[PDB]
């Protein structure tokens, strides 16, 4: 279709409006490389190992309004440890003053000394975070009269010292008059610089070395809507960084009319500041107040007490979470009356409190709360509660009980990590979640979720439940959509498990392998048939390789992941008494069989299928062989994920095993070469992915124009081509085509002969086959 | 040094006496390779696809006393489906008959038709296991009169279907005055086959299909010592295998006086026959039975009668497991006084009896055995069991409720699989042990073990203890010696936890990752230092990446344990909290932090190991790099594991790293060159693995030859070896060498350079390099 092949290692897109986008990310570049589009609007360079910028660099390319130059030589500690920077990044005079219509340029990450010069006046934002650049000067900025968004931080900081205080001249900033953005984390930063302009919406000084807040340095701030300045004297217990407290447990020192001027304040997060009071004078002129984060203070005692909350009406959410006294496991949580003045309250978040009873008047001064949507308080080591309190709760969206201690969505790293907005170079929507999870409930029964019939989601995923079900133990919970169970211990003695939940429409009990790794017990698989709107049942990594039932049964289901069992065993050969045990999930459309250890499949698993089976996985089996005859059965087959075996071959015609088959992953498997006429006639192929394999020359013949061209995707990187006279017609193809084909760039490639070793096929010359 | 080089694909060994042994084990051979010693006496060419047998095959190899020529073309449904045997192995005429030494011949698993004629007379052992012979006839074992052992099972059986019953002709075996060991197992047979030579001292007839003994069919048998009919009449429920009851529910039906004649019995194995009684009368005349095996039969009943067991005072062991009835819990269980006649008793099995409560006054017949080692009593379904009642059995080895499911080594398939005895082509040893690996304990304090100060090793294994052990939980446990806690949720908020066990020398805390997987949480890992005589700490698996403690303690401990973690986070790159996390382990000799994802290791790891570190692992890691140099800070390494990573190079010279350095393995890197200058002078080194790596060349001066001969093994095995005239040395030397390397006939092989591609370095002529 081409007629000249597109050579050029970085990815371009149009978009009418009106971008010309090429992206160079992580392409193992050490120059800008030759030929880059004049009309290019956008240029990404990010992740490479170009040592200089000069006037050259750009040239051409005068249309630039965005140029990301990201990460071309991190931080020793921030970076690969296999490919250090062995340099600074060099930044010559006058390589940008040229591009006049530049509005943004990302230097981050580049070990820069100093603001780059001679920049241009249309600029709008600059980032220069994980440089080296520890000191900010009046005369430095003058160039940036026009600038909106300015990135500075994580200049200097653990990960990336400078050995020094931050430094910035006073008035600095101040006739930036422009400015919106500013962000100075992690910078070991120690006053608020001032004046600041009051054009400001944003400003960030979190994770730094300012012991105190002067009542003047927010005093202009009129239109600011987000200001944080947590970890400012940080809380360090059990703290994943190093951290250094404040003198004497000393706070973040603010003064009571320290936040006069903020009319506008939106967020506001005091996040690791070692607060022991909450001054309600903070908040006597803000009432336009959002968001606030109080978490990990020293304000356990606080909120019993609470009086600031009275001064915040249109505060949507509150977090609280980690202000336990260390070594204090209280007997309950003392919220005070306060809460009840949070009208627009929707999402309240009090993790690590620590208590071992929760009861229900404790939560009293949220009844009449009437948006809230979210209660957290996971993490608190709770070992006693009524959960029929949560009765009064029905109007919320989630009630998160998570990591307790109980016994009859957010980072994993959240509330600990550094900076949990650092820059790199689920059942909620069935509606009311009671989270559960990773709780110690060895026993169940129905009386446990009395006057608990809303629920539509719950989870009991990483609890101790141990127990025959039997029917009975779920039984008010008769609004319920989806059960998530994984990490408990099932036993499936009784078939008539789970049947109480008639609005059962996705069951997960995965990892329930505790009962499946012990012979001569008896499992009831067929428990399915009694669940008449179940459509999604996940049973993965069980080890199941026993089963008294022959087959499961539902007349709903659609999905089944079967995934890290062991069907291998079920089907041992000769043993064909299981051979149809998904046949009676009669609108069953993906299947799951991947870590099954199938070497082989035995004769009937095929025919054993369900009839509307659309998605098959027999990834990761160790599978050395495979009937692909055998496809026909399946009569509906559009998906067959084939990845990560050790399959050697392909079928002679695609076509005559499957007419309804549009996607095939064979990646990952040790095919040396395809068949004669493989994909002849097969009309229907969508995506193709015959990545990691070893196969060394592609004809026509296999290949044929009139399937590829049709390819939404063929994956062809890292086999083992050889880049002979008879490779002539694939290497034209790959060079002439439409199809998208990844890892062009980077991974499809001469492994010979002799002379193109390593070369790219991309960039071959193959002329002398034509002289 | 070797004058010949050794070019045969087996290996070879000497024995004086007086054997020449050699193993063609799995060479992947289509004929029986040339050049094989004349003197030799065994030879082995099992898992081979040799399709003949002929006169030409054993021609010159006329000392031969055992041929193994097993599984060279197996059954279908038991072999390998990528490579199935096309066609049956061909035996031709007088094959055998030239090999007047001949002692043993094993044909297993060739899909014979029939008993190969013209053996020689002074075959002792045959071996027809997994073929296709049916039928036996008195005419085709003429030739065996001197035969001592006949393997002829699993030629009729679902794995290995024939269609009809098993025929053997009336006195087919009886002129074979000399057997000693039949085996007619897994047969199809229908009846004990009549009249047995008296000669015979082990019957198999385990796993057919017959129904009945006659009072004849053993009259003769005076030297039998074991007899297993085991699996005529099976109990089918929850089978792993296809199973077939007798009628009725009808046991195997034996005769009150069928053992009469078997005087010399000591084995006898009756697992599998749907016996409802066991009548006294059939041990009236056997006082030397050692073994009884009862396992699945439907004897619960019995258990409680038991009047047959006044007759066996030598028994030494007894297995009444799987026993219970269908459908039923019972209360308790109830075991004769009769158990109190058995003065011999060491092991005594009765898993499966399955009920709710055991209580001490239960085992009361077991009071006085003086000689019990073992009671096992697992997978029962036991709810409650007083721990203490094992004050009365300080004497036992080891007392079994694994699998059970309180609260307050045999295979894993060994009671259900079909045949625990087929032919395929742990603390208990610090003394006493309780044995509660997966039950459902949740919870545990000190007087659950009153008066069980004896125990040496405790498993608890498996449970659901989730409780934050303060030290006050085990106290009477004073002599423990090994407590298994692998699989719990110990929450580690107190270094106290398991200082009470005093004499611990072995803690298993592994995978007990679910306090180490939520943020904000308290880890003491220094509890180590209250232990006063630990040796051996395993705390794999636990997911730990953040610890409250900066240093563990220890002035005992010596293997530590601590793969499938997260070091990588711990030791995040400007993080040196924890870069002594070690170090206070002052008598470590060896660490495991394999699989702890370390792309790198920060400098800093190795200062901070303690001085004793002998035995290091860091596999499974991705590591990209290392900086060997910092071996010299080890000053007492002597075995380094880096293998499984992304290392691509070598040290410059090894001997400047480490002096001490024994075994480095590099096995599965990335590995494509040896440094000019490797091994030179590193006297050390003993054992040097490079197998899977990329490796093109080496050169005389990375591998010097006074290094090298003092080497016990070097492996070398799947690399990319150019066959060139510059590897004119590396080839010399291998094909000369006496140190061992493996895998020389199989995997050590040229890629290259055309020519000689996939061709063996050992066999490879270069002499045109000296043309
Ligand atoms: C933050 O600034 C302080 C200076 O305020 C740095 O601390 C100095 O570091 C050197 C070498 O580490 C010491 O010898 C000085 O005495 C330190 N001075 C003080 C006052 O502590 C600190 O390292 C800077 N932080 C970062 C992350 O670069
Ligand atoms: C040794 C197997 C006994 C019969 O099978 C079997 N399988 C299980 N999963 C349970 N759970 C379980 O509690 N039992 C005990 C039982 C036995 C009979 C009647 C009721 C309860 C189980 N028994
Ligand atoms: C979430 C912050 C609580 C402090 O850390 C922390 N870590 C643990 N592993 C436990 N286990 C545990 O039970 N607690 C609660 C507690 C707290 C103080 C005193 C006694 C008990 C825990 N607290
Ligand atoms: C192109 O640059 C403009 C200005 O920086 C920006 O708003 C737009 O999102 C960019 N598009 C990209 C990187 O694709
Ligand atoms: C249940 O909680 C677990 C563990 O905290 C989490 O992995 C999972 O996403 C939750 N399940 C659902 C369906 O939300
Ligand atoms: C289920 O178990 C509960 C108690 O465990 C019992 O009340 C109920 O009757 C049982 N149901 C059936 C159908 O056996
Ligand atoms: C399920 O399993 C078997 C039949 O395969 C039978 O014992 C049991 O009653 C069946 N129950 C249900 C609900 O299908
Ligand atoms: C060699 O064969 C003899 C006779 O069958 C046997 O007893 C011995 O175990 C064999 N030895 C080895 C090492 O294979
Ligand atoms: C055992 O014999 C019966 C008839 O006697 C036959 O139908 C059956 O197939 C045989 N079993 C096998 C496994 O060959
Ligand atoms: C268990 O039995 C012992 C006797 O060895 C007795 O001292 C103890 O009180 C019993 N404990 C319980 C909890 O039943
Ligand atoms: C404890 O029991 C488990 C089986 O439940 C086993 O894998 C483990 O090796 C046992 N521990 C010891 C120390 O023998
Ligand atoms: C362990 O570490 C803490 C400090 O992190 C200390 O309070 C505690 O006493 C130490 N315990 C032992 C047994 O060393
Ligand atoms: C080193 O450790 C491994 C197990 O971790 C062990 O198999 C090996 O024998 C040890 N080496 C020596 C020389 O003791
Ligand atoms: C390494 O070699 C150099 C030069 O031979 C020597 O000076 C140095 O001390 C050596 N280091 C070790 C650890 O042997």
């Amino acid at each position: 279709a081409r007629w000249f092949p597109k050579t050029l290692p970085c990815d371009v897109t149009l978009d009418v409006k009106n971008h010309v986008i090429v992206d160079c990310t992580d392409k193992h570049l050490t120059e800008i490389p030759g030929g880059i589009p004049t009309n290019t609007t956008n240029l990404t360079l990010t992740i490479n190992h170009i040592p200089d910028i000069s006037p050259a660099s750009f040239h051409r390319l005068v249309h630039l309004v965005e140029i990301d130059f990201r990460c071309n030589c991190v931080p020793i500690r921030l970076g690969s440890k296999s490919n250090m920077c062995p340099r600074r990044l060099q930044i010559k005079p006058r390589s940008f003053s040229g591009l006049t219509y530049l509005k943004s340029l990302y230097l981050d990450g580049n070990q820069l000394l100093e603001i780059p010069q001679g920049l241009p006046p249309s600029l709008q934002l600059l980032s220069l975070e994980a440089n080296n650049i520890f000191s900010i000067r009046k005369e430095q900025l003058t160039e940036l009269a026009n600038i909106e968004i300015l990135y500075l931080g994580q200049n200097c900081y653990y990960r990336n010292p400078c050995y020094v205080s931050y430094s910035i001249e006073k008035d600095a900033f101040l006739n930036l008059t422009k400015l919106k953005v500013l962000s100075l984390k992690d910078n070991n930063v120690t006053t608020v610089p001032t004046v600041l302009p009051s054009t400001l919406t944003e400003l960030y000084l979190y994770n730094n070395m300012i012991a105190e807040i002067q009542e003047d340095d927010f005093n202009n701030l009129n239109q600011l809507q987000i200001l944080d300045l947590s970890g400012n004297c940080p809380r360090c217990y059990n703290a994943p960084f190093p951290c250094t407290p404040c003198k004497n447990n000393s706070p973040l020192q603010i003064p009571v009319n320290a936040f006069d001027a903020l009319t506008e304040l939106k967020v506001l997060r005091l996040h690791s500041n070692s607060l022991q009071h909450v001054p309600p004078r903070w908040f006597k002129n803000i009432n336009n107040l959002q968001e606030l984060d109080l978490s990990q203070n020293f304000l356990a005692k606080e909120i019993g007490d609470a009086k600031f909350l009275h001064f915040l009406p249109n505060l949507i959410q509150l977090d609280l979470s980690f202000n336990f006294e260390l070594q204090v496991y209280r007997a309950s949580m003392n919220l005070s009356q306060a809460f009840s003045s949070l009208k627009s309250l929707k999402i309240l978040r009090i993790r690590g409190y620590v208590f071992k009873e929760l009861k229900s008047f404790q939560l009293s001064p949220l009844h009449n709360l009437q948006n809230l949507e979210v209660l957290d308080l996971g993490t608190n080591f709770i070992k006693i509660a009524n959960l029929s309190m949560f009765k009064q709760f029905k109007r919320l969206k989630v009630i998160d009980l998570s990591v307790n201690k109980i016994s009859p969505v957010l980072e994993q790293l959240y509330y600990f990590r550094y900076d949990k907005y650092a820059r790199s170079c689920s059942c909620y929507k069935y509606g009311q979640t009671l989270d559960l999870s990773k709780n110690s409930i060895f026993f169940i029964k129905s009386s446990d979720f009395q006057h608990l019939s809303f629920l539509k989601c719950l989870n009991l995923s990483g609890n101790l439940i141990s127990q025959t079900l039997n029917g009975s133990e779920f039984q008010p919970l008769a609004e319920l959509r989806y059960l998530d169970f994984s990490n408990n211990r099932l036993d499936l003695l009784h078939s008539t498990a789970f049947e109480e939940l008639r609005k059962l429409e996705v069951l997960d009990i995965s990892s329930n392998s505790h009962y499946f790794q012990s012979e001569g017990i008896t499992h009831m698989l067929n428990f399915t048939k009694n669940l008449k709107v179940l459509q999604k049942l996940m049973m993965n990594d069980n080890d199941i390789s026993s089963s008294t039932s022959r087959t499961m049964e539902s007349e709903s289901l659609r999905t089944l992941e079967f995934r890290g069992n062991h069907l291998d065993v079920l089907w041992r050969d000769g043993d064909n008494r299981y051979l149809q045990l998904f046949k009676n999930l009669l609108k069953l459309e993906e299947l799951d069989i991947s870590k099954n250890s199938l070497s082989f499949l035995p004769s009937g698993v095929f025919d054993g299928m369900p009839p509307n089976l659309k998605n098959l996985s027999l990834a990761k089996n160790g599978l050395k062989s495979f009937i692909w005859e055998k496809l026909r059965y399946l009569k509906n087959l559009e998906t067959l994920d084939l990845s990560h075996n050790q399959l050697t071959t392909v079928p002679e015609r695609l076509s005559n095993c499957s007419r309804s088959l549009k996607n095939l992953i064979l990646k990952n498997n040790q095919i040396r070469s395809l068949t004669k006429y493989f994909l002849q006639d097969a009309f229907q192929l969508r995506y193709l992915d015959l990545s990691s394999n070893k196969i060394q020359m592609i004809q026509k013949t296999s290949f044929p124009e009139n399937v590829l061209n049709n390819l939404k995707m063929l994956l062809l990187h890292h086999n083992r081509f050889l880049c002979t006279c008879d490779a002539v017609w694939f290497v034209w193809w790959v060079q002439h085509t439409e199809v998208t084909i990844p890892y062009l760039a980077t991974d499809v490639t001469c492994v010979g002969p002799g002379a193109h070793k390593g070369q790219s096929v991309i960039s071959l010359d193959l002329y002398t086959c034509e002289l």
